[PDB]
């Protein structure tokens, strides 16, 4: 019954949406696409594979009728996402013969990135590879124009195929309105509320491992200090207790955290729409066939909700929007709602612009709309979930074993709204001050940004600012290296900041690192002093011929990291150039011969946007 076969026939469903999510788009796609199982007379349920073992495939001919589908996002240079991982290395390891299997896909991606839709794309052609039956064209949603309109493209499409090869037509019966109803309980005992949890009743008091995604290990925080100098911004240090979790990790992998809203704001929107936030509730599926039972954990508070399961930050969708516009009373305000809620051009338009680019929230379109007085409780099944933040782990197993560091910038800003706005998790690890204990819901997801599988092999770091991070951890373990007797080839760091006196992080302890020989060449360039700005790209073009020689002789590894995009870009064309000088060879080959680095595993990028 583990099976997620087993699962489905146990409540009579012949249809199952994986989902690969990160930030919970494709989740949300993929409830969508198994709640419409149901208008074609069928049942499906979405599901995290992650929780499962796909090689269980194998087994869904069992059920008549049966279809599996992939919601898939993309991440980070065609990597799947966190959930997805254990999939994707089964499937590169598998040969198990899926004869007699249907799946249809739909991958969500963005045409920015080089790597568009990897992982949509691999599942799909592995599947077949595998002898598995496609039912429908892979879907490739494009998140740099419109990811919803492509998956209700997809959708309308989708199921009118599906519903022909199994038999099947629309039942054209009412469209429900709402998906949950309200159940308050006016007394219940304190024992069957939920508090924050993610998983299973009180798994956050009584911590029982293995602790993953769905069991975070709850660190406690034993360090919290002010990294840079300046008062303009706040760079932290932060360390974790995992100690007694067994949870395992190495220098490169990330560290997820469930943050909790701020509380201030949770109020604000309790009393905008004049609801007692302390009244303990459940929102109950009306369909009672519905694998997805309830939103949320249940039952719990309106407070609860808000502060630990909700997205109360982020731009609220459209048809968010379309569904709030019944509820303002005041017949201008409902139409703006849905026109900015609409398809139409002048609509987008706006949307774009006074929603999403002005960073507007759900408690700033109440404030900005009066009139608009919905129920909490329809209100919360409309909300996205709150999703995890991730870092990029600052330190070595190798030397802190029991410890998880983090390297963050607190997000705070005044948006277009008007509004100062605040980053959720950042404001949230901010306040957690050492010493009860301040604790933090984490668990661990392992990345490809590995230390050479050779000592022996050099290593270039490319990273500025906060991207320092996961080479702080690859320093510590290399020294460790050096200390355990082993052989350790060049380590260097090429490092970027905007002043020496205003952010220049782990200036002692680099110092110390180079001063032990653990560092071999430390190269620091600031941007923001004087007109001549100075950035990573032109140390590393400075150090075009030993570069070169680590490279093209020594068989050096390359490392980036950082919050931009561009940067990863400009670091990039910088290697492009100087492989084009010392080849000699042209651009174009230069290019290729870089990129060639890459799919060797030479060149590993960790850009967290
Ligand atoms: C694999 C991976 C590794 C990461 N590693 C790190 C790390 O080591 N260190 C680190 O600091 N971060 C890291 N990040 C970024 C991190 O996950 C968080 O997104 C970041 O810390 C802020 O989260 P928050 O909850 O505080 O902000 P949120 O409340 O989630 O807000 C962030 C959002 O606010 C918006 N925003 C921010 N500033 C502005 C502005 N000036 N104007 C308009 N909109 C703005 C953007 O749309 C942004 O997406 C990583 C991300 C990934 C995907
Ligand atoms: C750090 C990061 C890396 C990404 N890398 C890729 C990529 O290589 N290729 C691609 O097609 N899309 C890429 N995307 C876009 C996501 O796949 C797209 O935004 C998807 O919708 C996110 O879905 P989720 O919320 O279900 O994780 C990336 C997004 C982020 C945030």
């Amino acid at each position: 019954e583990s099976s997620f076969v087993e699962k489905m026939k146990k409540t009579g469903r012949n249809i199952i949406v994986f989902y690969g999510s990160q930030t919970g788009t494709a989740e949300e796609f993929a409830n969508r696409l198994s709640k419409d199982a149901h208008r074609y007379g069928m049942r499906g349920m979405s599901a995290d594979p992650e929780e499962y073992d796909l090689a269980d495939l194998s087994s869904l001919p069992e059920i008549d009728k049966s279809l599996v589908v992939f919601a898939m996002a993309t991440y980070g240079e065609g990597d799947p996402t966190c959930n997805a991982q254990d999939f994707y290395d089964w499937l590169q390891e598998t040969d198990v013969d899926l004869t007699g299997v249907k799946f249809a896909v739909f991958g969500l991606g963005n045409k920015t990135y080089e790597h568009f839709n990897a992982m949509g794309k691999y599942v799909d052609q592995r599947l077949e590879q595998l002898g598995a039956q496609r039912i429908f064209e892979l879907g490739l949603g494009d998140d740099d124009g419109n990811l919803e309109e492509d998956f209700i493209t997809w959708r309308e499409q989708f199921w009118p195929a599906v519903a022909e090869f199994f038999g099947v037509e629309a039942t054209g019966e009412e469209s429900s309105i709402r998906q949950y109803e309200l159940v308050v309980h006016e007394d219940m005992d304190v024992a069957k509320v939920y508090t924050g949890e993610m998983g299973r009743l009180k798994s956050y008091e009584n911590q029982k491992p293995p602790f993953d995604a769905k069991n975070p290990f709850l660190a406690a925080v034993t360090a919290n200090r002010k990294l840079n100098q300046g008062t303009e911004r706040h760079l932290m240090h932060l360390e974790l207790d995992i100690s007694d979790s067994k949870i395992r990790y190495e220098s490169g992998d990330h560290v997820a955290v469930y943050p909790a809203n701020d509380s201030a704001l949770v109020n604000q929107i309790g009393e905008i729409l004049g609801a007692d936030l302390d009244v303990i509730m459940s929102l109950n599926n009306l369909d009672e066939e519905s694998n997805k039972k309830h939103p949320f954990p249940t039952p719990t508070t309106y407070r609860t909700a808000l502060t630990y399961y909700l997205d109360i930050t982020n731009p609220p969708r459209t048809n968010v929007l379309y569904e709030l516009a019944q509820y303002a009373s005041e017949p201008s305000e409902q139409e703006h709602l849905h026109k900015m809620a609409s398809s139409s051009g002048e609509g987008k338009e706006l949307y774009l612009s006074w929603v999403v680019e002005a960073r507007r929230h759900i408690l700033a379109i109440l404030q900005d709309y009066p009139s608009l007085r919905p129920p909490i409780d329809h209100l919360l099944e409309l909300l996205p979930r709150l999703q995890a933040r991730y870092y990029s782990i600052a330190s070595s197993s190798k030397v802190h074993p029991n410890s998880v560091h983090i390297t963050a910038v607190a997000v705070e800003y005044e948006a277009k709204s008007g509004r100062v706005n605040k980053g959720v998790a950042t404001s949230w690890l901010r306040a957690k001050e050492p010493a009860g204990r301040a604790l933090v819901p984490m668990f661990v997801c392992k990345s490809q940004f590995r230390l050479p599988f050779k000592s022996t092999t050099p290593v270039i770091m490319v990273g500025p600012g906060t991207g320092i991070a996961p080479f702080m951890g690859f320093i510590q373990e290399r020294a460790w290296l050096r200390e355990q007797g082993k052989e350790v080839g060049e380590t260097l760091l090429y490092y970027g900041a905007r002043r020496s006196d205003e952010d220049y992080l782990y200036r002692e302890e680099l110092a110390r690192f180079h001063k032990d020989g653990a560092l071999t060449q430390l190269n620091v360039a600031f941007s923001r002093e004087q007109a001549h700005k100075v950035y990573v790209q032109h140390l590393l073009k400075r150090d075009r011929e030993h570069l070169w020689k680590l490279i093209h002789e020594g068989g050096a590894h390359i490392y980036v990291c950082g919050d931009a995009r561009n940067m990863a870009k400009d670091v990039q064309n910088t290697f492009y150039d100087i492989v084009a000088e010392f080849g000699p060879m042209e651009h174009t080959q230069a290019v290729d011969y870089v990129k060639k680095l890459m799919t060797k595993g030479r060149y590993s990028l960790d850009v967290w946007s």
